[PDB]
């Protein structure tokens, strides 16, 4: 029985100013680094443990012991996603209810009828950087943003936000980001409810009413349609569950829209724009998955099948994710009483952080060279040690996106890799910007066309 670390203290705020920075994550990597596989984080009136070794997540995983938890990030967003799919206690009767109704949208068969629509917005992309000029350069985050808010919003909802039509954000991602700013920013505030966050309050409030905004019109754009869609938002508000017979409720529907719009896009673009910036940085991995791409789609439009065989392109995605897990970390409680790793004994309730991309760089596992951009250390599954590689989370509470995120990203990649070479023109410095999840800020290529039609 070991007692366990804990980073330095501010007196009655315990670790709570630790989070009084705009990177927090990378600020936890880095005491991580210091005080090991675990330490205890206290604010007034709460706890947690930071995991960061495979050895304690392993167990963290156990579903019979451990229960997804709602980090205080989860329950600030919980303001504007409810009880939906991300943001509800698993014992919620709504948590089941929509995840056997929403499943199917996940289907095998849920991805075939997608793939048109994701070219659909690729295409957009491609087309975008075939019409640049001499010496101009891709925003690569902003551009990843547009391809993923508008492939969730086409695939799911029927609904064009025609992201490649505008040159500032759409008002939908000014006021998310602004909203999850928001939920970071308050993480560290002691006194939330001091008049000096009246205007933060106000803000929150207005961004929130933008994002419901939008709801509403999906709401009425479908209703209204009188068309046969087969699509996320059908299931939503036609699909029934086979447990309890019953449907969503509108209130839940609102909840699952808004959940599914900020998930379905934000790590998704994150993932391309770190994908995109390793490849560049690891020219000899460009070439590798160029190959793949270039053998693999031979038509000027991918189908589904050719977009499986990018298998190349799949373990750069996955490496990308090993080293910056664009959702970078989950929290747990004991359902019971017990002790992790033969030392760290646990009451029932006790709560866990899994720091993600602290987990990814365990020694243990992956060997000394845990920094550098190898796709192939995905060659084999069955060689990866259990619970070692949690990018979409644990269990029955993993990502229910995750078939989603990987074959638009593939597909996407692979279309990149195709149609142009990818300069980095000006060696950018790696500058991870943090709303709850992470995403490159400022990272900027030039895209030298091939010339291959479309
Ligand atoms: C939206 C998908 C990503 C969510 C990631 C959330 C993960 N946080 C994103 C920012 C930092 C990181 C985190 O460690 N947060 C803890 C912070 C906290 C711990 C103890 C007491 C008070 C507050 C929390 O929110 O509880
Ligand atoms: C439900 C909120 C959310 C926010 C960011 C990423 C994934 C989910």
């Amino acid at each position: 029985i070991k007692e366990m670390p804990q980073p330095k203290t501010f007196g009655e705020l315990k670790n709570l100013p630790l989070l009084n920075t705009d990177k927090p994550v990378q600020a936890l990597m880095k005491i991580a680094d210091e005080l090991g596989e675990i330490f205890k984080f206290e604010a007034p009136g709460r706890v947690t443990r930071y995991l960061s070794s495979q050895r304690l997540i392993k167990e963290a995983c156990d579903e019979s012991r451990f229960d997804k938890n709602l980090s205080q990030a989860l329950k600030f967003v919980r303001d504007f996603a409810g009880d939906g799919l991300f943001t509800s206690w698993t014992h919620e009767k709504n948590w089941k209810k929509a995840h056997n109704i929403l499943l199917p949208s996940f289907s095998q068969q849920a991805m075939k009828g997608y793939h048109a629509m994701m070219v659909d917005i690729a295409v957009q992309l491609v087309q975008k950087w075939e019409r640049l000029n001499a010496d101009e350069h891709i925003e690569v985050p902003e551009d990843m943003t547009r391809l993923t808010l508008d492939t969730i919003g086409l695939c799911g909802f029927n609904y064009r936000f025609n992201s490649f039509y505008r040159d500032q954000p759409h008002p939908f991602i000014t006021s998310m980001v602004r909203a999850l700013d928001e939920a970071m920013n308050k993480l560290q505030r002691a006194n939330p409810d001091d008049p000096a966050y009246d205007e933060n309050k106000r803000q929150f409030q207005e961004d929130i009413k933008v994002m419901n905004d939008l709801v509403d019109k999906i709401i009425a754009d479908r209703k209204a349609s009188g068309e046969q869609s087969d699509d996320l938002l059908t299931h939503m508000l036609n699909g029934k569950d086979p447990e309890t017979g019953e449907p969503l409720d509108d209130e839940n529907i609102r909840y699952q829209i808004i959940t599914f719009l900020i998930a379905g896009h934000e790590t998704t673009s994150g993932l391309l724009s770190f994908a995109l910036y390793f490849l560049v940085k690891n020219p000899h991995v460009l070439q590798k998955a160029a190959e793949e791409a270039a053998r693999v789609l031979v038509d000027p439009v991918p189908s589904y099948k050719q977009v499986k065989q990018l298998k190349y392109v799949g373990m750069v995605l996955n490496e990308a994710l090993r080293l910056w897990p664009t959702a970078p970390a989950f929290s747990l409680y004991a359902k019971e009483d017990t002790v992790l790793g033969g030392e760290y004994p646990l009451e029932k309730g006790d709560e866990l952080m899994v720091l993600i991309p602290q987990l990814h760089r365990d020694k243990t596992i992956w060997g000394d060279d845990v920094e550098e951009f190898r796709p192939e250390r995905f060659e084999n599954p069955s060689a990866i040690p259990q619970h070692a590689f949690k990018p979409f989370g644990n269990g029955q509470r993993a990502c229910i996106g995750q078939q989603f995120a990987l074959h638009e990203a593939t597909l996407v990649l692979g279309m990149m890799l195709k149609h142009f070479d990818f300069e980095d023109h000006t060696n950018y410095e790696l500058d991870i910007k943090e709303t709850l999840t992470l995403k490159p800020e400022g990272f900027v290529v030039k895209a030298k066309s091939k010339k291959i039609p479309l």
